[PDB]
C-alpha cells in the first residue's frame, strides 16, 4: 500500500512588511 | 513489494517576512 | 509492505513581516 505522506516542505520567509509612518515633527 | 511511495508533504511553515522600511520623512516646521 | 515516505512538500511562504519603523524626523524649516 502507498506509504506515509511526505514531512512538511520548506519554510520561506514572508514578505517584507510595508513601509513605516511619517518620521516626527521638525 | 514495497507499495508505492507516498503522496507530496503539506505546505511547510514559513515565518514573518522582514520588517518594512522606514517610513517617510516627517513633516517641516 | 508500504511504500517509503512521500517527498516534502511545496515551500510554504509566511505572511507579511510587521511595518518599518518611523521614518526620519521632518527638517526645522
Amino acid at each position: 500500500p502507498p506509504g506515509p505522506p511526505g514531512p512538511p516542505g520548506p519554510p520561506g520567509p514572508g514578505p517584507p512588511g510595508p513601509p513605516g509612518p511619517p518620521g516626527p515633527p521638525g
